[PDB]
């Protein structure tokens, strides 16, 4: 089959993520895609991809990066 | 030892040298006590390897994910 570009592994996503039930994210490098952002959920070790407006994911990713 | 055995920082050792088109994806974990927290799966040989936060094109590769 003919495919046209990559696939976006992300499809869909979850907008009522909390910081507190993720044990981290994954930034996928996939940056044709709208969805780059997937979280792995504390409660039950599943992935999702996740809104990558939550603003919590903005002060998560700059407390990464500010050491 | 098995993770819930564990009490050290995931990260022993960072990289300074990979270069964005080899990383598959950006695991960042949230590890607050520690001061590595950005590890990158990599193309070429699958290796998750703990990053340089300083490593110069990640900040740019956040923000994109972010602004869409
Ligand atoms: O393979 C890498 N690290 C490693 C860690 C433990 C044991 C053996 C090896 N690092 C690595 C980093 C960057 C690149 C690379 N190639 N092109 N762009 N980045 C390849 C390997």
């Amino acid at each position: 089959p003919v495919s046209l570009s990559y696939r976006c592994p992300c499809r869909f996503f979850e907008s009522h993520v909390a910081r507190a039930n993720v044990k981290h994210l994954k930034i996928l490098n996939t940056p044709n895609c709208a969805l780059q952002i997937v979280a792995r959920l504390k409660n039950n070790n599943r992935q999702v991809c996740i809104d990558p407006k939550l603003k919590w994911i903005q002060e998560y990713l700059e407390k990464a990066l500010n050491k």
